[PDB]
């Protein structure tokens, strides 16, 4: 066979010879102690994983018969929720205490800004993200629509200087906005020098200083003329590229050619919902660019991660910055397994087991010089996705504990970055925070998941909203701010980061700069975006936005109660008109089958798929799970047929072969012949039996299929 027999596990051998060659070296763990230790805590905890799946379960067929046992149009609220509270499903509130996570690094404890997600699979996109620390403000601004493309400043073939003054008159607006000058604006400014330690801005009359002196961070080269100066605001530094030779510093009145920003602070490595891993080949293309991000020896010219910043201080001192994100990898959660690794009876084994010990593994290389350190402060990163409640968070730090000790790493190493992404989380979130208490440096809401979760949990209790209502419905807008309110209850102010979800429309940048200000607005300390572009962009909210003074004014605020939180996104009786109901089945449609067909057919796990009206979207699983989910309950409900969906799906699908274009296989005029399409009939059709709505069995099972068909 293509396996290697470790106790009672037989272990995909590209897997195997993964680890031992490329993983292993320089950790100091001896390879016979790590195989033996994966062996022993796989068959140790798999009991326990499968106890709280079946768990899951269980509630969820409780409350499914408490709807249908009911009739009564009003829930009403008091029985549902000691019936919740009757099964477990509600459990009490702890007492009051603050969290003890030690050994974690400034940019998760103390500093506020944008938090990047991509999918580890890419290694062109992973090293981007990584480097996407810090990025050109004109770059993004010129680049995108926050600059409109009115009559004149269009982007053409070539430099539009009148654009390009726009841009540049944007960013002066920033400068003026952040780091205020004593007196007259940055948009007068002639030259930068420095004097005695001080930043010193011509203007055409006079020279003046910064309102806040502690604003100048340093400067690169000749204080009397340097090629940058390095500014900082709420903790974030912003620096103005000086070069009057330069494109853009030609037309400029102070030469200046770019202001840089510190953009994404720390990046998410995602081998979740972003990615298709179905197999050990999969896993381990995800898990060595993991281990060349930490070795930083990743390269795909040759795109490489960069080094250090090199500044020097206002009073002539020399010193350093991060030159790079700081790294999170995303495991995956409690549900799947993979046959990377079955057992003597050819059961699979939990995936998210297996990350631990091998994401956690390949981590430890990045808490050492690259032939440069991940975490200086000695932590390895994990974010932990769709948790259900308390002791779902206890056996995840009773897996890390366990892996730990076969890496023989400290305790409390890795540490959790929490998911707020599902109901029995959210409504228990104290309680999951503090079974997590040392361990945890993020609370986030997965609004996307959540609202999946959502929808699948009360699926018998009625038909939902449209997709695009959810957005705005009470549950949820409860749920953001009582995620907040745990997060600084618990004392994460200065020790943990409070998140909040995506912005998945990669085009609408002005709408982002527009809406997206919002989060850290709520006390938000970081919150996702999907590309180094829409980092730096998302950037200018926090230097507009005092994160910490509005965390610290939020504390002791309760705003929302449990009733909130299980307000159900029922739609009213008779909400829809047939045109309405008709664009929100084409839209699903057109948007599961977008993203489906690239999963299937060539294991791209996040694509931008354009909507119903033609804009795009970043779709990932969770999008996925929301738009079959609906669905899903609108076929439960009677508001939509069986005809409804499949001649939806047969519309949608030419439009989706139009989309694309080399290892791409049209799923139109033959459907059933089309594995992809197969696959999105079946994510709508069987919706309602997924566990917890989840997408990954059928596409696990459907993309192996194509794998299978393509090998024959
Ligand atoms: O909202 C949540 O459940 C998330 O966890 C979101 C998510 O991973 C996502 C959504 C769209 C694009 C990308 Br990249 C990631
Ligand atoms: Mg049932
Ligand atoms: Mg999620
Ligand atoms: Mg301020």
């Amino acid at each position: 066979t293509d396996r290697v027999s470790v106790g009672n596990l037989r272990i995909a051998r590209v897997l195997y010879d993964f680890v031992n060659n490329e993983a292993l070296p320089g950790t100091d763990i001896d390879p016979d102690s790590f195989w033996a230790g994966v062996d022993k805590v796989v068959a140790d905890l798999t009991p326990q994983n499968q106890a709280l799946l079946n768990a899951r379960d269980e509630l969820q067929a409780q409350i499914d018969k408490w709807h249908r046992r009911r009739v009564i149009e009003p829930i009403d609220m008091d029985a549902y929720r000691q019936f919740l509270t009757e099964i477990g499903y509600l459990l009490p509130e702890p007492d009051d205490f603050t969290i003890t996570t030690s050994g974690v690094d400034a940019e998760i404890t103390t500093t506020a800004g944008p938090q990047l997600v991509v999918p580890v699979l890419n290694a062109r996109f992973a090293l981007n993200a990584a480097n996407a620390r810090w990025g050109s403000l004109y770059d993004a601004l010129y680049g995108t629509d926050v600059i409109p493309e009115t009559d004149g400043a269009e982007k053409g073939p070539t430099y539009n200087k009148v654009r390009g003054d726009k841009v540049i008159a944007y960013a002066r607006k920033f400068l003026d906005d952040s780091v205020p000058l004593s007196s007259g604006s940055f948009g007068d400014a002639t030259g930068f020098t420095v004097q005695d330690g001080q930043l010193v801005v011509a203007l055409p009359d006079k020279s003046t200083g910064l309102a806040n002196p502690g604003q100048f961070a340093g400067y690169t080269g000749a204080a009397e003329s340097p090629t940058s100066v390095l500014l900082i605001n709420h903790g974030l530094h912003i620096e103005i590229l000086i070069d009057p030779e330069s494109q853009v510093g030609t037309t400029d009145r102070a030469g200046v050619k770019d202001v840089i920003l510190e953009s994404a602070i720390t990046t998410i490595m995602d081998f979740e919902d972003s990615v298709a891993a179905v197999d050990a080949a999969d896993k381990v293309l995800g898990y060595r660019n993991w281990l060349g991000l930490n070795k930083g020896d990743l390269a795909a010219f040759l795109r490489v991660l960069n080094r250090d910043r090199n500044y020097t201080a206002p009073g002539g001192g020399q010193f350093t910055l991060p030159g790079r994100s700081l790294m999170f990898v995303r495991n995956v959660g409690h549900l799947m397994t993979n046959d990377a690794i079955v057992d003597t009876d050819g059961s699979e084994v939990f995936e998210g087991i297996m990350d631990a010990l091998f994401t956690g593994l390949i981590a430890i290389h990045g808490l050492k010089a690259s032939d440069l350190i991940n975490s200086r402060t000695g932590s390895i990163y994990i974010v932990k996705p769709k948790m259900h409640g308390p002791a779902e968070v206890a056996f995840t730090c009773e897996l890390f504990s366990r892996v730990e000790d076969v890496l023989g790493l400290p305790q409390n190493t890795m540490k959790i970055g929490i998911m707020d992404e599902e109901r029995r989380t959210t409504v228990n979130l104290k309680a999951c925070i503090k079974a997590a208490a040392d361990r945890v440096v993020f609370i986030n809401t997965g609004f996307l998941d959540r609202t999946g979760d959502e929808i699948h949990t009360s699926m018998e209790a009625g038909p939902m909203v449209r997709k695009g209502t959810m957005k705005s419905q009470p549950w949820i807008l409860a749920y953001e701010d009582h995620n907040v309110d745990a997060g600084l209850a618990a004392g994460f102010s200065g020790r943990a980061q409070v998140g909040k979800g995506m912005w998945t429309m990669t085009e609408l940048m002005a709408d982002m700069v527009e809406t997206k200000i919002a989060q850290p607005r709520a006390g938000a300390s970081t919150a996702w975006v999907p590309s180094p572009t829409a980092a730096t962009l998302h950037a200018l909210h926090y230097h507009q936005v005092d994160v910490a003074a509005v965390q610290q004014g939020l504390a002791g605020k309760r705003r929302a109660t449990i009733e909130q939180l299980l307000t159900i996104p029922l739609a009213k009786e008779l909400a829809w008109a047939p045109d309405e109901i008709r664009e929100e089945v084409d839209n699903n449609c057109q948007s599961i089958l977008g993203y489906v067909v690239r999963w299937v057919d060539q294991g791209v796990g996040a694509s931008k798929v354009p909507d119903i009206h033609d804009v795009a979207l970043m779709e990932d699983r969770a999008t996925l799970r929301i738009s079959s989910q609906l669905l899903a309950n609108w076929l439960r409900h009677g508001v939509i047929t069986s005809a409804d969906v499949r001649a939806s799906l047969e519309r949608m699908a030419p439009l989706v072969d139009r989309q694309n274009a080399v290892a791409y296989r049209p799923m139109a005029p033959n459907f059933d012949d089309s594995i992809a399409f197969l696959a999105a009939q079946e994510l709508i059709l069987s919706g309602a039996q997924q566990p917890n709505g989840y997408t990954e069995p059928i596409l696990h099972r459907r993309r192996r299929e194509f794998k299978a068909r393509a090998a024959e």
